[PDB]
């Protein structure tokens, strides 16, 4: 019911021996993948440059059964020419510095953010300003690029996640919402008008008492804020969407209408009134990383950090623990659910990269460290409370 | 609890009419007269006595307010007159008279609204005098403005039409919708004023919860099977100009919501399947079955009349619907038997009433004691510093 | 083990061609059989009059191999004369208007209820008052007929199911409990004294949340209440029984002593107190229509509406999902299980009628819409939790 | 028994006229005082440079009856020569740029931080790095100045509040804990060893839901973190104390042992484990700004933002809303309670500066906008739950 599509002991690249032979050109233990998203039998895998020796930040892998496809070599997408790191480390609009979590739209486009920053522990290296890209997946050619101005974000240290707001009819009318978990802000991107602005709000912060974890016997505390945003279907009478959002270090989910997010003058305010609202409590130890809203079912899928699992929730039901169900659980293989994503084919995709092991312990290249699963949404929710045909619980 | 006023209190209900009615056999009986409502308008309070038994001289009545409070055993005056409240001996349809009226509501445009059930519910003998009909009363001149008889296609008798909720336009006042809660046939009848047309909704959520219908007030155990009872409307949505209808059955610990866009739609009412248009809001709490509730337009707070807990609770509609986001603002085990009504006036006050119906129905009703009570409390002042205050943040689990 | 016995593409009757050649004396799409019960190689199939063009409300079919017998012709039972529809529509004591679910007891009698009411879309027509019948099965001769007074139930709108309580010794001492899913009541009938009284309770109602269904990709919601009752074996000392009852729109099962049900004085109360009991929660999407109690094994068989299945439960074991087992499942054929009956031979019987296809989509007469099955109880519960010799999964 | 000591309509400075006439030298509305602290009949008032037109950032007022002293002219302290803002805006270790909340110890010293930064809306101007001063209050001469290195804090943007940990025996052995409400950190200053380090922790952050205010009908939200720290009496043997700390936008109070704060190695951990403990919940709408510990009684006083009030708590009684009492409430005058200090004479001192009227509304210089109050601690707690002899209301 949940199949493991991809797994790695370590990450390897399809680049010239020139790059592999050069000193500190490729360090295996340094290459931690951060996302894997799906598009027509192709899975895009990112390796953010938090370390030296990372040949390509954006990558692709071709799918062929049977699964799991073991240790697939990553090919620098769209071309190694872009994923090359300049030796002079200077700004370049035709180079990809660091990419985290891309998303695929219905228009055969790949959207991502090049942070332009390398978070090497010891030497944080700001190469260039953060940029929003779109790639045509039919032609494998870059379409648009937008550099995010200083007035919205200073560096791009925390721009690790994005949510796409594409009009159902016009494929050109696109907004993008970026979650900054480091500076506790959300950056809205008007693609159509090549404009952007930023929101600041108390709800983008962590909950002081809810940033403590114990995973695989390792304890740690994080202060990471707004991390994921999930958009409902456009309202029939208003055309706007509910933005479900949460901090990494929180057991709470909050909501805001896109009408607020799409409005620049609203961002510039000192006080947002009661535009941003609390949806409610997700449960004990129910801190989530990435969550996604499946349009056809109206079901939100949560990646649960502490519980080493993936849960779901039907949006029509009241937001309550007894109205959510765990669809998958794996204490051995889910160490940190780094990414969750919903494809154009009715599947929920999720990924674990064992980052906690690396950070706080020793990762072992003998074992399989990085995993990618998939599940058919309609099939996975059938019996459960996440099924729209199943009534909510009495509590 | 220590800033809520007991405005009116009776031991019995007496009337102001010609002595020919009062002296005639079975024209008036002490125990048979029970008011189901207390409503406030500009220093005069409308009280109604529905005809559950014989000897009810008048149904819809009015009382003038004068300190000290509580005003003890006031003499009820038939409103708008006695000549619309006079029971016919022939019992034919009186298109200009009032048989049984339950809970009226006061809108912003100085009007009173109520339903003429046209049906008397005497134990042993049920009598359908006339068809159900709704009124509008000019409270300035005391003159009836409109009457509308509801077609058989919507309600058969008017047996359970014991509750009304008003949906008046913010700007215009000719555009008025009404939502009547039928707790007996388990339905909601909607009325379109400007068009003078009415239709009805049937739904599973209008029924009681089989397990949550058992009560025990004053050591008297009983169970009722009554359905949809009260509806409360949020302020119009700035983007859609529609409202959220909050509704619960009498015998339920659950609250449900529905957009007024659905309720105001005739073609939607004739569907056999309403989809996900009606939704569960959530659980009110253990032993939190509510009779009547109201939405305060200014604060955005719903006040619940709690049946089992002998209390009035509040909830800020901005906060998630959960017991820890609710507070009891008034509680009276000795004086509150059955909170039969709750209404919000135009002056920012919560008006709630207990009529001791349980003791009459299942026990002894003594006229030596006080059996009827009307209360009022300042909303902005009673919620200040509680979870119900919009400026106070919501609560969380751990 | 579980076998299909009778299945129809459509239903036709063995009646004069005069009724069949009348202006709409038979419309094929309007005839939906609601029940099928067993007695010594005979099966009674009922077509309640919910539309126009139905010749016979009560019928009979003969069991003759091979199974499943294809498109059997329905023979009006006991006769056509009684099953005939009066064009004058006047109350008639020796006729039959609408019959739902008959039952068969240990004293060779067939028992049913004629509602006397025809629920046609546009015009609901009450022809006569509801009537309970006995039929001597050996002779085919109507034994008794009691008309239910206005004091107990007004219309017979929802008297679609009955459950028989026969004394284990004397056949004259019979109590019949009728389920009313429309007005939310249980009508109790004393066969000897020829009296009756009704019960009203909160537990006969639907559960507001648990009344939505999606069968064959078709969403719908019903407000249907108390639908089926199952009577246990008389307690060896008190000689009373436990009546298990559920609403159609409920996942909950409830229990009541037969001492309370057989008591007229208790029937006129306003508050029954602690008498009616909740047994528990059957499970997610475990709403059931008609269920029966097998006396020999002490096992209840449920017909599950949403799960498209038939399940069982050993009454000795505590009521819990883990202590229950699904004995048959058919997502293709079982759309809505309309009847479940237990014959005198130790078999469980269940039927599907494709009713929701008629109501919300269109019915195809070129496909088999109506199905009846039989299962041997002792063989079917053998390797399951329902076996009285096997221990429970949960001690509760 | 709570008496108002000082009040201003507007703040004025005793300074050469050439400074007052200079272009944007003195803008009355910009001069919002932020602290008033008592030492031997002298109250030190600060005006942090968050706007242009502030002649002097640290000032002194000489207390004399009758109270309240209306519109006292602020005298620059120690002198105007240190307080005067350099036009060229270059760094200078002999200049005071921005001082928020000074504190007086037992050793006749005035301790404060010059943030070195001007938080002017539109252009924040970092003139110099933040520094920590001590001034001998007997001679009015500065005793020491220490620049906080860039490893510990970035700019001094949020170094608006300090707490003294003075050795009960030795005056030369001091630690100062500084709260950074902007970057959510604590800076620890080792006075004897002229060293410093920082602590980062989740508990220094605001609580997302508890940062919404409405004072005087003015709705606003702040994201302000760790604001105040209050130290218990030292352990007789080890001399370690309990540090009571809270964020501005939080209803929760936390504790940590000074054993931890005074440990440079502990501050370099990525994970602090169980060292920082949640003490508990202060009550609905009980967001505190500044609080203080009074050694003689063991009572902590809180300045309450939303409640326009000062509350207290006996540290011996469990930390719970009912174990706390409001000792002073003034909705008219207390608008933003900007400071609370505990002097060497058993008094509690508190201040309201109406900052929120300047920020989100308008300030009228005809009204008294800045107020300073004092109260005798033992007299103010006599009857209340805060009295050490009175029993707790809850065991918790
Ligand atoms: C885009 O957003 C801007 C303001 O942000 C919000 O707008 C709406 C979503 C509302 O929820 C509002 O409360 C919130 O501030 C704004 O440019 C624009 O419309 C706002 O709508 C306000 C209410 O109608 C209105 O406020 C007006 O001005 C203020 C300063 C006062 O004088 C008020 O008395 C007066 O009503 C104003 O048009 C504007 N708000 C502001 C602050 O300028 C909104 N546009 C959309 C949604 O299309
Ligand atoms: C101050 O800082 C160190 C970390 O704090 C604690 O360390 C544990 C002992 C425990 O109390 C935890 O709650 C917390 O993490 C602490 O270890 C240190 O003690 C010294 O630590 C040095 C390195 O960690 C080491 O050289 C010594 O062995 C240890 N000294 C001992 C245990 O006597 C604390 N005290 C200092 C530096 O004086
Ligand atoms: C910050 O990183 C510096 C960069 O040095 C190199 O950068 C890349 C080109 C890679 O090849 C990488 O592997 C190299 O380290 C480091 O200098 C420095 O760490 C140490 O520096 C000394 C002196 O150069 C060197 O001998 C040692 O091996 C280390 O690399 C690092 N500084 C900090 C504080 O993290
Ligand atoms: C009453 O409810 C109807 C539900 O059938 C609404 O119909 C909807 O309207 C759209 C556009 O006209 C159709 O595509 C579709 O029939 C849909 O269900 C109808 O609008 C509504 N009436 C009013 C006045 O709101
Ligand atoms: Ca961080
Ligand atoms: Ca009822
Ligand atoms: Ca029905
Ligand atoms: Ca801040």
């Amino acid at each position: 019911q949940v199949e493991e599509v991809l797994k790695w002991q370590q990450v390897e690249f399809d680049v010239p021996a020139s790059v592999l032979s050069a000193p500190d050109g490729y360090i295996p233990i340094n290459n931690i993948p951060m996302s894997g998203v799906h598009y027509k039998n192709r899975v895009f895998v990112t390796v953010p440059r938090r370390r030296w020796g990372i040949p390509s930040t954006l990558n692709v892998v071709e799918l062929e059964p049977p699964y799991p496809v073991t240790n697939p070599v990553l090919k620098p997408y769209p071309s190694f020419e872009l994923n090359e790191l300049r030796a002079d480390l200077q700004p370049d609009a035709n180079r990809l510095v660091t990419v985290y979590r891309p998303r695929v739209d219905r228009c055969d486009r790949l959207w991502f953010v090049d942070t332009g920053m390398m978070e090497i522990p010891g030497n944080f290296t700001v190469v260039q300003r953060p940029s929003i890209w779109s790639i045509d997946l039919k032609t494998n050619q870059p379409l648009s690029r937008y550099e995010i101005p200083q007035k919205d974000v200073e560096t791009g240290y925390g721009l690790t996640s994005i949510t796409l707001d594409v009009d159902p009819d016009d494929c050109s009318k696109v907004f993008v919402y970026i979650s900054d978990l480091q500076t506790y802000r959300m950056v809205v991107y008007d693609h159509e008008n090549q404009k952007s602005w930023r929101f600041l709000h108390n709800y983008f912060f962590l909950n002081p008492l809810e940033g403590d974890f114990n995973i695989q016997g390792i304890p740690f505390a994080w202060d990471d804020g707004i991390f994921s945003i999930a958009l409902s279907n456009p309202d029939p009478m208003t055309k706007f969407r509910t933005a479900y959002f949460h901090a990494l270090s929180s057991n709470s989910e909050f909501t805001v209408s896109t009408a607020v997010l799409r409005n620049e003058t609203a961002s510039k305010r000192g006080y947002h009134g009661d535009d941003f609202k609390l949806l409610g409590y997700r449960g004990a130890q129910s801190q989530s990383s990435i969550h996604g809203f499946h349009p056809e079912t109206g079901v939100i899928f949560f990646a649960l950090i502490q519980l080493n699992a993936v849960s779901c929730w039907d949006t029509r039901k009241p937001f309550a623990p007894q109205n959510m169900a765990i669809v998958y659980k794996n204490d051995r293989d889910i160490i940190y659910p780094n990414d969750l994503s919903i494809d154009q084919e009715g599947n929920v995709w999720f990924m674990s990269n064992s980052i906690i092991k690396l950070l706080y312990t020793q990762l072992s290249l003998e074992e399989f460290n990085f995993h990618i699963w998939r599940a058919n949404i309609k099939e996975i929710i059938k019996g459960t409370v996440c099924d729209p045909t199943v009534p909510p619980n009495v509590d």
